[PDB]
């Protein structure tokens, strides 16, 4: 059937493989079996790559320490720290995420039945869409990435070295992937899995964006339903109860946003503070040169990727606020006869509550504020071109 | 009669001369006439205009890769990559554009009669005076600017060059407007058409904001017939079915309102942000010194006339919410005996919904957002000041 | 009686002694004796005061042009610019006067009989006291601007500078107060008089403030009575007929309020711009040193009262607004039986409405404005300190 | 019971005990035997206390004026009159606290009594974890501080200054707290009374936000406790007179925390400029480098500290916006026949009104405001890292 569960569980387990909210049963369909156990196989297989990326963590600051802190290498510390949150937050999240599908399966149960109707694109094949996307696009930025890793080396070997060095895998590992085999002793079954744990740290960078993704299409796809279930009595005389009912159901899908939220408060604030310090630093790094022409592709692919990712978060996020707002319209359409109670409260409802996610009620995500960090990285990318100028 | 697309065709006739919003039938007096079909003349004529602006703009790009791409002569390939934006967007535009002028057409038939007025100043009068004065501002500012740039050519060669150079119109094309002929070979038939079309692509940036204004004040004379409507019940009693007439047209001229923002949220997006960017590069450059006192004239004038446009397509289009706003005051006067629910309906909606033009719901057109835009404009001239300090 | 023409006719009479709001009859108590004509013995006065200031500001104009338009020595030609703008907004509004005037008191006419009382300070008791602390202030200010250049006058020609020369007026006025005499020949009436024209530019600098506070007052004080008589029903039994009196009231004092907005737009805006500049222009210029310390004394001294009636003028024109709002409470604890769609109206329309000046709508002068313009000074000295660094 | 009074008395003792809200019988149980008057042994003992404060203030200003005012240097001078400010704040505060304390014993009267019930942390249990929580992380800070003192002392004695000085208790006081011996002269007891006036001023530092804090939770405390009780009716059928008395509760609870805001707006104000200041400066200073490991530890614990306060501060001045809010969720779930009048008024009292305590209404403590000043404080450290840019 059109369940969020259904239509979620197959990324979800694609991230329990890549180790990110370890839970038990997550393949079944019911969703009354997946629990929470801190003993557990999907335990054990986060907990080893919580102490590889640890590793990592460890290993990069111990490099930086060597080097010296500034205000450009800290962002790989701040990379592998944010992959650190992320894995915490998300097995928190993995804590709390028996009750929030109980409760998402619970209140979805009347989306299913008439008078709502499923679209032209039905919940699976949305999140379908936006999963594989993201999954595609990442993997591309990875693709391209280590395409430019490869190609640098070899143009470093080739030539502008005056060779003295024999191209090979190990020099490899140990140049473009230091500052790990200098705590560890060198193994190419090391160095492989090295390459593994990278590989999953931006994976699971990319799934936080993801996962923020499905949820808000999860929850705006309820809110689509009761739109057009506003919409589809336009011009047609609308007794008590279907207003009654509207209202009802308005108020569920409010109470799970409002669970939702509140599950997710400490990913939506960890994944938009991440995602406004990276495309800070991307857009401060934009104006310098790069070596080869690969790496320019490579640079302005990342950088582009990484400001959709975001708009694309902030406007999947937006897009409950919008579809709330939206009956508004229709509602506001009704006919004098046809006014009772139930309509007033459901257009004050809409109109004076906000209907979005939060980061932990700081701010709510919504258009107006998806303008108002665009104008807020401006004002900071100008500021911070102060910074950059005496580079170059 | 007084209708918008009687008010507007006018326009919309010389901007399909000039290449703008391809339809066939614009200038028949019967809205169901206009039509937009992808094998036309207009389409033609616009896709000639576009391969053109593309030539210019792949010119500029070649030029600036061959100079340098800075700060400064960057403007060149965003006034140019802006006019073909314009064109893009103006195509989209003319394909939803049937069901624009035909919704605004049924719509607006009952504000041709009574009780509403004809004002002192018809739709018909409005849309030619706001045209005019754009039209005759922006061939006041093409004409100063190549008088200025016969006269800086004039006096370049009379004297400070050892003459050395005979003043002929060729070396004009060739040196005033190089950085095309590198690419094409040089004709004074290609010539004048190269300034045929940037006087279009001028004529296009103009005509952006004045097809904004326009659709602006079509908007506002409903909403202001609306107001007055209300205005003309001050110390008279009304019963509910005036109140229920009254708050029937302002749903439907909030309709009217909805789908023309959908319609041209990408071109009210494209405006902001193309005034924005151009009226802050001209800030930056205001304190420079220019070398004849025509070119300071020629200057000001420019900038003048885009602070001033800026300014008047969002005077504007805040002229919407300010007329929605207007009747709130004489609605508040409304005697206790003869309010009903019609009017608490009215004046709820008109109180609470944010009534104006929006840049794909980023943000609202208001005059609130006018001083917000100023505020931000001058804090980003603060900032980059510092960058133009250097140069001076 | 207690009339707000009868409480501000006297300042009003002095600021026509200093050529401000031209009018004929402003001395007599009947409100409907005062009129605008453009042939009459104040138009000719401030005829003469427009020409002087006009002069005055083209001697500046030539002098800065002489030595070079910077970022310091403008503030001269701001302050006259702002002067002859304060003068010509004064012009017309004195020609909407009569209407204002006429308006004011015929709303005014209910809050002087029961059951509204009057406070412990009347209107004119309160407009006495702020007109006659900001006339001291200014009169105090421009008393320490002569005495600190009297005095640096006296320390710059008795050492410092070897003597020769002579310590006499003339020189006083030749080198203090130069600029001036460069145009036009010298006289002793003639530096006499550009003296008496430069104290009438202070005085209708802070007048301008002055006349903005008086009229927050007049405003402030019936909304205070309103709510006053809101209050005086706290724990008693109140009839519909009362807050249909309590709500009749509280609108012809909103509709007031727009007209008196309306008509004060231009001046309103004029002060908040000046303001800011001026406090702007100060706070950057805190940081240099004095020669002398009666020259600290007197800076800090403007500086203080620049920052001082800038704030009190944003608090009066507030204290409209938090008025306004200061029923609301009262209205909240109305108990439920005597609870009916009068107070229903009277509480949505003190919530939802703002009710304050405001600059052409473009902002509300209120608490939070206030705090925002505060915030934004903050951000601007910040910003320009950077280019007051290399100064120093 | 379970009271305010009974919960804050043993905090306000040791206040009084450092001298901070002069009153007699703060001691007492009875919340009507506490007053204050200006002859008592707690007001001579704040005087002394304001003497000592003052006399290290002229010490600290001879000593900057000896030096020079700079923008570093002047923190003392800031911390010194913000400790001055909060005497004499503290000191109306108690003028107006015996009616504060009355109003706050008669409106929480009937939260002791059913159906209100005490949660599982009563207010006695909250108040001394926050209070305890606060005084032991001060006094952590002043011990690090000290003992940070101790040791550069010492480092600074034992190598890096060739001896040639005896290290002894009474050059420890001449060196590191020097700038007050220079006025008063020398003696143990004179010292160590110093030092007890500077451990009472970091007391009375904290003491400010460990007020506002507790203040926040007392009412906080209440409004949590409205909350669940319109919790306990989620599923049950409520009678118009059970809304009647939470809609007349969550009314005195506003009445409650207007008085309490107007009282507390000069403490709040000073707390909120006094701890932007701070986290401004030290975000400034992080930068830096100190001189021995222990100096590190001890200013990043300071800063954390002071940081995680002012946020901790914001954030329960903000609980009782949230908890105000919470209860909107719950009762738009009222079912349609149980829906009333009183349902309504507490619907848009809660939705319209903000219930939050304010600095002098320019702004409300909000999640909101505390986001706001968070986006404040990275903008002023972007800009002013300009100025400690030439420093390293």
């Amino acid at each position: 059937l059109d369940l969020f569960h259904r239509a979620v569980f197959p990324f979800m387990f694609l991230a329990q493989c890549v180790a990110i909210m370890p839970l038990v049963g997550i393949r079944e369909s019911n969703p009354r079996r997946v629990r929470f156990a801190y003993k557990s196989i999907p335990m054990f297989v986060t907990l080893i790559f919580m102490i590889a990326t640890s590793i990592l963590f460890l290993s990069m600051f111990t490099h930086l320490l060597k080097i010296g802190i500034t205000a450009k290498n800290f962002v790989g510390l701040v990379f592998f720290g944010c992959v650190l949150s992320a894995y915490v937050v998300f097995i928190r999240l993995a804590k709390k995420w028996p009750a929030v599908v109980r409760i998402w399966t619970r209140t979805e149960i009347p989306f299913t039945k008439p008078p709502y109707e499923i679209p032209k694109r039905n919940l699976s094949r949305r999140v379908q869409l936006a999963a594989l996307a993201i999954i595609g696009l990442s993997l591309g930025e990875h693709a391209l990435y280590q395409v430019s890793a490869i190609l640098s080396y070899t143009r470093r070997i080739q030539m502008c070295a005056n060779i003295t060095t024999v191209p090979s895998f190990n020099n490899y590992m140990q140049t473009n992937y230091d500052y790990v085999f200098q705590l560890l002793p060198y193994s190419p079954i090391i160095a492989v899995l090295i390459l593994l744990i990278n590989g999953a740290c931006t994976f699971v960078w990319n799934y936080m964006d993801l996962f923020i993704m499905m949820i808000s299409k999860g929850l705006s796809y309820r809110f689509e339903q009761i739109t057009t279930r506003i919409r589809k009595l336009e011009h047609e005389e609308v007794c008590e109860s279907v207003f009654i009912q509207i209202r009802e159901h308005y108020v569920k899908m409010c109470e799970l946003l409002e669970f939702v939220d509140s599950a997710m408060s400490s990913l939506i604030l960890l994944s938009c503070v991440n995602n406004l310090y990276f495309v800070c630093y991307q857009l401060l790094n934009v104006f310098n040169k790069l070596r080869w022409p690969i790496n320019y592709i490579y640079f302005w692919y990342s950088l582009l990727y990484l400001i959709g990712r975001t708009a694309f978060v902030f406007l999947t996020a937006a897009d409950i606020n919008e579809e709330s707002k939206r009956g508004l319209g229709v509602l506001r359409r009704v006919s004098s006869r046809s006014w009772c109670v139930e309509v007033e409260r459901l257009i004050f409802q809409m109109t004076t509550q906000t209907v979005a996610l939060s980061g932990k009620k700081f701010y709510f995500l919504t258009r107006r504020l998806l303008f108002g960090m665009a104008g807020t990285i401006v004002t900071y990318e100008l500021v911070l071109l102060q910074f950059d100028e005496p580079n170059r």
